[PDB]
């Protein structure tokens, strides 16, 4: 389940706030470190088919614990989060309230 995506707190299927797996926590992503190109790799990923809209400001609602402290640097075209170039970040730049959301369609 590592690097695995989910969208929690949608209203509707393949839309909510991004949680994605680290170690033993669903880990949030600040608005700001996320990009076009992860939204697509999540939205492929979840079997949930192209990006129509990112929603920054915890949308959603906001998760709990770890904000995710490495930026998922995709090209846009990988299967998988884990297979994604990552970059580390520096901690506490951003609260929950930035937590990032997408909604795919097909």
């Amino acid at each position: 389940l590592e690097k695995r995506p989910r969208l929690v707190g949608g209203d509707i299927p393949c839309s909510g706030r991004v949680e994605v797996k680290h170690g033993d926590t669903w880990g949030s992503v600040c608005d700001s470190d996320f990009s076009l190109e992860a939204a697509s790799v999540l939205c492929r990923e979840l079997q949930c088919g192209t990006v129509v809209s990112i929603l920054g400001g915890a949308h959603f609602g906001e998760g709990n614990g770890q904000i995710w402290t490495e930026e998922f640097q995709c090209e846009g075209h990988e299967s998988h989060l884990s297979l994604c170039p990552v970059a580390p970040r520096p901690e506490g730049t951003c609260s929950h309230s930035r937590d990032v959301g997408v909604v795919c369609s097909v």
